[PDB]
């Protein structure tokens, strides 16, 4: 019942649900079966950076994911998000572990949304930036196992004191304020997101991934959306 648009950093290849046979980045429109993917040379224990951009003129959602000293991966999909998402949405980060696992640590997260009308000098805009997350983060909605304040970080999935990730975990953080991605007099609407992330696993096979998403405002973690479903989807349709 939730409507989900997402960019996925999928760390575990579930080839039965259309994943390529490698860690990849994907654009997901209302399904975990990415409309478009690109190989991603994920680096266990390194701080990666994800960038997501879109506008209403190009109607192209794109993402680039990089680490220091490495080539980047990029993926794009032509989609009019005004025909997918409602006029008001929330934006968030989601992550999961299954029988395979990893830390899903967010060190920073920023977002900008702009609606520009045909009115002279009439931009509407939201921008937030989190470089340091705190124990009691009132401008975030945390769902599932997501916690804030450990080392100034957002831990999307469960991690023990000692610092090792737990399997079968799922968590999300959504920005408190609803975001307006369309208005009747808009001539261009754009958003961008950036997050930095540290995926570390004691295992050779980490799972399952991190996603930036945009949903209906009332979105919650669907049942059984641990593991391959990334805390985003009720199933693999
Ligand atoms: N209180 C919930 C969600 C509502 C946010 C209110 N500041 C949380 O733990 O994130
Ligand atoms: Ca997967
Ligand atoms: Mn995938």
């Amino acid at each position: 019942a939730d409507t989900i648009v997402a960019v996925e950093l999928d760390t575990y290849p579930n080839t039965d649900i259309g994943d390529p046979s490698y860690p990849h980045i994907g654009i997901d429109i209302k399904s975990v079966r990415s409309k478009k993917t690109a190989k991603w040379n994920m680096q266990n224990g390194k701080v990666g950076t994800a960038h997501i951009i879109y506008n209403s003129v190009d109607k192209r959602l794109s993402a680039v994911v990089s680490y220091p000293n490495a080539d980047s991966a990029t993926v794009s999909y032509d989609v009019d998000l005004d025909n997918v998402l409602p006029e008001w949405v929330r934006v968030g980060l989601s992550a999961s572990t299954g029988l395979y696992k990893e830390t899903n640590t967010i060190l920073s997260w920023s977002f900008t949304s702009k609606l520009k009308s045909n009115s002279t000098h009439e931009t509407n805009a939201l921008h937030f930036m989190f470089n340091q997350f705190s124990k009691d983060q009132k401008d975030l909605i945390l769902q599932g196992d997501a916690t804030t304040g450990t080392d100034g970080n957002l831990e999307l999935t469960r991690v023990s004191s000692n610092g090792s990730p737990q399997g079968s975990s799922v968590g999300r953080a959504l920005f408190y304020a609803p975001v307006h991605i369309w208005e009747s007099s808009a001539v261009v609407a754009s958003f961008e997101a950036t997050f930095t992330f540290l995926i570390k696993s004691p295992d050779s096979h980490p799972a399952d991934g991190i996603a930036f998403f945009i949903s209906n405002i009332d979105s919650s973690i669907p049942s059984g959306s641990t593991g391959r479903l990334l805390g985003l989807f009720p199933d693999a349709n």
